[PDB]
């Protein structure tokens, strides 16, 4: 019934997690580890507050070495060195952002998690899954795997949505997107020049891989999408702004309809839409991986279209790791 | 010689006309007048220290009701009572927001002014004009004219080389956009349901109309474009985000190379380039109507392009606002 989960590294995703399956109230995912190197009583503060997310909902206590909501807590350096054969994990969910490839996240496989699922791309990752869309093909010939990134989910399914409704032959895609903790308060030293700035003081391009990965899963579209982001002042919520070329003469009915079709069918719980006119904060807190902004469709003689597309980057993608790793027990 | 000008409505693009003149020491324009709202001794204040722009890099007195850096100051809400005509004001800057309606707007013709210039787009203008596109087409058959609005002015130039170099076939504008004085700080009533949210903790979408303005003061692209606007928690600074079909296959480095020639030649100060990585504070106060962002350009299967424009709203424009001021000063 309840598969065994292990988090390694408690940061925002990893505690996002968290609060993710107890909200919800599902019982289907046993969180019996966390690891992470900074305090436990700090881990457990920081479970307790967000100041994003608000009041963790329920009590938060550390008594011995676990955290009690009965989670053990962990610190190592080195993954491979966590007891998950003891433990009985069956899936480690890597989310401390440093071990994204798969040679690194097969740590956990070393240590003894039967299967290792990365809250980010992974290269060379056995599989790179957005829930709802192709989790199905996941198989015992899979043990690290990618959950794709939070960009990835929100634009496969209304992709998919569109291509098979109206086809869609080229789109450029534009995230303006909130900042991330990759970021600093202030311009200080980076590996990229563009986030070395001051996060809540500018609009800042930057680089996303997402429109390339939608290729992927989505095969029909390999070479068909680009993308970049733009980085805003907003502390969380994220939007898609796909601008593309359509295969047959469309109109924006058309285009919304397809959407509450696939919301209210077989995208149900993944995509949802809006008629309403909502800002970003509205959709703070929002558990589906794309909401679509039906006031936005936008067709320019017939063929050159614009949609809009909200998403909480942390909220909508945690929710989405508890889907993709009870889907993947099922194939252990 | 000169230009004689009357400022109505000493608000935030009022007073950074105003700046805009004196930074840039250009002897052919002079400020007889101006009228507000409020106080003598307010105007005063908010014209020394600006939040977006600092130190007014001059002396301002407070003498009589009038301004020395010598203007005069008045405050009748009702524009059809000031006294332009024995003030000899050549050209009116309507600047408040609200006499945006050529109907309206020829007030300051019955008070006297032999022109007038409304600092927004206009409802029946006898011509809008985007300053260093359209200028040369203000003739003497002209009374009342639009300046347009900042991002009309932004995206003109760029549509010009771009479809003058490769042909544009249809295409859709996102701005991202800094707050403007319409939104407040909180939730609170307002004619729009989306500018009536918080303005600084949120990205905002909105309606524009500068894709359709460019359409018309381009002809060539009449109903081609469309665009809407997100606002976003910045202060100063926007940008325009174009997507487009290109009518003949092209590269990156050609959009750029058109660009550089336009900056050099014939846009120059009107349109400028950067080959750096830059983020939207590091342009503000800059006086272009436009700067290019090389490093943003992108072309899918040498057809679908993506570019992207900064501008600062406010600098940009109230330097255009003087520009044309001038031009249209010559029709007389
Ligand atoms: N938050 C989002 O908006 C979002 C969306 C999609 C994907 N992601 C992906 O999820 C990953 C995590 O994102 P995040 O926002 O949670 O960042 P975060 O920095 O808040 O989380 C990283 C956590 O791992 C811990 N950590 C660092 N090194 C460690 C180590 N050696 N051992 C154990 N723990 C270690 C840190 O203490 C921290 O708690 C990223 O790779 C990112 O690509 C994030
Ligand atoms: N600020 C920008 O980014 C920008 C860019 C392009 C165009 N514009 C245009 O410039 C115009 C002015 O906007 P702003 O940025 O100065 O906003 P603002 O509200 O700061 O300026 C308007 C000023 O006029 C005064 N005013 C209001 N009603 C008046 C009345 N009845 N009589 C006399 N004075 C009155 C107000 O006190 C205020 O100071 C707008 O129409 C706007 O569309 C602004």
């Amino acid at each position: 019934m309840s598969v065994r989960v292990a988090i390694n590294g408690f940061g925002r995703i990893g505690r996002n997690i968290l609060r993710a399956i107890i909200e919800s109230g599902r019982q289907d995912i046993e969180v019996v580890a966390l690891n992470d190197l900074g305090s436990v009583e700090t881990n457990a503060h920081l479970l307790r507050y967000d100041s994003v997310h608000g009041c963790f909902p329920g009590t938060v206590q550390v008594v011995g070495d676990a955290i009690d909501i009965l989670i053990k807590v962990f610190a190592e350096r080195d993954p491979a060195q966590l007891p998950w054969k003891a433990l009985d994990i069956d899936i480690a969910l890597e989310c401390t952002g440093i071990f994204t490839a798969r040679d690194k996240a097969s740590a956990h496989l070393d240590a003894g998690a039967k299967r290792v699922l990365v809250s980010a791309p992974s290269e060379g990752a056995d599989l790179t899954v957005v829930y709802g869309v192709n989790h199905q093909f996941l198989s015992k010939e899979h043990h690290v795997i990618s959950n794709a990134s939070c960009t990835t989910n929100c634009l496969a399914p209304v992709a998919q949505v569109l291509h098979n409704t109206v086809g869609i032959e080229k789109g450029f895609m534009t995230t303006i997107h909130s900042y991330t903790g990759d970021q600093p308060v202030l311009d200080t030293m980076h590996r990229d020049l563009y986030r070395a700035r001051a996060a809540a003081l500018s609009m800042i391009p930057t680089s996303t891989g997402a429109a390339k990965a939608v290729g992927l899963v989505l095969p029909e579209l390999k070479g068909l999408l680009d993308g970049v982001s733009i980085r805003v002042p907003t502390p969380n919520v994220s939007v898609v702004d796909l601008t593309f070329t359509a295969k047959r003469s469309t109109t924006i009915e058309e285009i919304n309809t397809a959407i509450r079709t696939a919301a209210q069918g077989s995208l149900k719980g993944i995509l949802d839409y809006t008629d309403e006119k909502l800002v970003s904060c509205d959709f703070n807190h929002n558990p589906h991986s794309a909401i679509f902004h039906n006031d936005q469709t936008k067709v320019i003689d017939g063929q050159l279209c614009r949609v809009l597309v909200w998403y909480d980057n942390e909220w909508g993608f945690s929710n989405r790791m508890c889907d993709t790793a009870v889907a993947f027990a099922k194939t252990i």
